[PDB]
């Protein structure tokens, strides 16, 4: 249940926060981190001029309207007692001059707001294409993250191929070794099977550590694409989450400014409605004058109804 | 975390710098007041009503 104005105001000091990100890391975000930093630093002047300029001059504008309305409370529509039908004439003219300086200040205060709203919506906006820039790099991102633990997958199977490659070798050694020393006690063909065996184990031993080193080298390249792509996504992801609360804040700030814009709008019109009965009142003689006189009396409860009304906004 | 404090410092600056120049508006603001009042411009009598 805030107030329109405290609902840009925190908005206005949250956007100042959002600090300036580098992807230099990801590639893929090139692109992005810059559209972003832009799109911020442009926000971060809307705020600036916003929270320096624009709510302080409103303020302003309203304050001077409160008191310019708190003096002009009533049109003495009737003659009160003991003033000429001139000093009344004049002292309406006057009400009615100052109106309308009202009315102008109060077109004015609508124009800032109007820009105020094409600023937001602008920050808004770049907002949720940073968002679907990193969503669109996140969604891709997700393929090749697939494509990883599939050939991580099938490079496990060859790595399992070189581990079972090198026992055998471990073993049939053994084994020769074994033959070869039985064979040794005369009985050529026993030995030569032996250090047949033995000279197998070896080479499979060999070459199966050759793949192995080789083959984890290939895993290893793979497994470190797929953590560099996990944190990319996470990255984006994060940064991502803010610029998706950045937009909220905006599209809300949006809305409390629309309200404004209307608030103003009406009070604009109250104080043309107020200048019409007034005017037609002062050339009018007897009672079509004193019948424009309370109908800007009302006027005049309308204006003070916008003044409390907008003092909440 | 740096990079952050270094942001916060930077719109603490501009809070500051906003400060500054509000003083400095009504320090000027008084100066014209007492010229005004000073040449016989302004009244102590309306001047109290404007302050009230």
């Amino acid at each position: 249940q805030s107030s329109q104005a405290l609902h840009i105001q925190t908005y206005c000091n949250s956007v100042r926060q959002q600090i300036p990100v580098d992807f230099g890391r990801f590639p893929n975000l090139r692109e992005s981190e810059r559209q972003i930093n832009t799109g911020l630093g442009a926000a971060r002047q809307h705020a600036e001029h916003y929270l320096k300029d624009i709510q302080p001059l409103i303020i302003r504008n309203v304050t001077n309207i409160q008191d310019y309305f708190e003096t002009q409370n009533l049109i003495s529509t009737v003659m009160p007692s003991g003033a000429t039908k001139e000093q009344w004439l004049s002292a309406l003219g006057m009400v009615s001059d100052k109106a309308k300086e009202y009315q102008e200040v109060s077109a004015n205060t609508r124009r800032t707001i109007g820009s105020l709203n094409d600023k937001l919506i602008i920050d808004s906006n770049n907002y949720q294409l940073i968002v679907v820039n990193l969503n669109n790099v996140v969604n891709g991102n997700n393929g090749v993250l697939e494509q990883l633990n599939r050939d991580i997958d099938g490079i496990n199977a060859a790595i399992d191929g070189a581990i079972a490659g090198i026992v055998v070798g471990g073993l049939l050694v053994i084994g020769g070794a074994i033959v070869t020393a039985i064979g040794a006690v005369a009985s050529t063909p026993v030995v030569m099977g032996g250090i047949a065996m033995m000279t197998a184990g070896a080479g499979g031993v060999i070459g199966g550590a050759i793949v192995l080193d080789k083959s984890l080298s290939a895993r290893e390249k793979l497994y470190r694409d797929r953590s560099q792509l996990n944190s990319e996504v996470l990255v984006a992801s994060q940064i991502g989450s803010g610029y998706r609360g950045l937009q909220t804040q905006a599209q809300s700030a949006v809305t409390a400014a629309t309200q404004m814009n209307n608030a103003w709008d009406s009070l604009t019109s109250e104080l043309e409605t107020l200048n019409a009965n007034l005017r037609k009142g002062i050339i009018d003689d007897s009672f079509l004058r004193q019948l424009f006189l309370t109908a800007s009396q009302t006027s005049v409860t309308k204006v003070l109804d916008g003044t409390k009304i907008i003092k909440q906004q």
